[PDB]
This record gives C-alpha cells, structure tokens and sequence, in this order.
C-alpha cells in the first residue's frame, strides 16, 4: 500500500521513513513482541507512525 496510505510502516517503510539502524527495529519488535507500536501481519512486522512519528524529532 502507497507509505502515504497505510498506517504503520514496515521495515523497509521505517528504514526510510523513519531513519533508524534497521537491526534496532528488528531487535525492538522482536525483543517487545507486545509492543503498543509494532503488528505483526502474519509474519511481517509493521511500525506505527502515530506513536513513533511524535517521537522522532525527539531520538
């Protein structure tokens, strides 16, 4: 889905969008399995924009 339309990003989303070692959202997700923010969509793991994007002028 178009990164403008969904409302989580994926690795390789996040990775661009949210500028971040791409091992820490792995090691985050995997490490907070129930994480407010991640969802795993069968297997694939998705970020959230809304409770990330706040915080990321702030890392």
């Amino acid at each position: 889905i178009p990164i403008w339309e969904r409302y989580t990003l994926t690795i390789e989303e996040a990775s661009k969008y949210f500028r971040i070692g791409e091992n820490k959202l792995r090691r985050l997700a995997e490490e907070n399995k129930n994480a407010n923010w991640l969802i795993m969509n069968g297997n694939r793991i998705q970020i959230k924009r809304k409770q990330f994007e706040k915080i990321i002028d702030t890392l």
